[PDB]
């Protein structure tokens, strides 16, 4: 399928973070985000380990699971912000974090931020010397932002 970038991919710590969107999708189980018919697009965070992820045991290019990913979508100049929890999921091209999304204020200029919280109690690390890792997770959320994203309707 055709995917459209929100902007250039960005590195943050051990992460390589890409943002893409395309047509709304059907998901199973359903009911987490908007239905395909109610949504404007499907939007996803492609989050993989870079070369630095080996400090935490990740191989380069590996999907990084158990993160807590939320998108903040704000029409430039608006006092309202949409906050959409992304869910981990597979498409035919592998794993992502994503959700079906509606741009509530219509076609126009938006700021899009992905907030990426570490797993917390959801993913552990061996820390002993014989089998453990010396890297550690981040305690404040990583925030990757693209400013002035232009939503001009379907591209498909």
């Amino acid at each position: 399928f055709d995917e459209f970038p929100i902007g250039d991919e960005q590195d943050a710590g051990i992460l390589t973070v890409a943002g893409v969107y395309f047509q709304p999708v059907d998901m199973e189980p359903a009911g987490n985000s908007l239905s395909k018919n109610e949504a404007d697009c499907h939007m996803e965070a492609d989050i993989s380990a870079n070369e630095k992820g080996a400090t935490l045991g990740y191989g380069a290019g590996d999907f990084v699971p158990y993160l807590h990913v939320k998108a903040y979508i704000q029409k430039v100049g608006s006092s309202k912000v949409q906050e959409v929890a992304f869910m981990p999921m597979n498409a035919s091209d592998g794993p992502h974090y994503g959700a079906n999304v509606k741009f509530e204020e219509g076609l126009g200029k938006y700021n899009i931020k992905f907030e990426i919280k570490a797993p917390g109690n959801d993913y552990l690390l061996h820390v002993d010397k014989e089998t453990g890792v010396t890297g550690r997770f981040w305690t404040e959320p990583i925030v990757v932002e693209w400013k002035d994203f232009e939503w001009t309707g379907p591209q498909w």
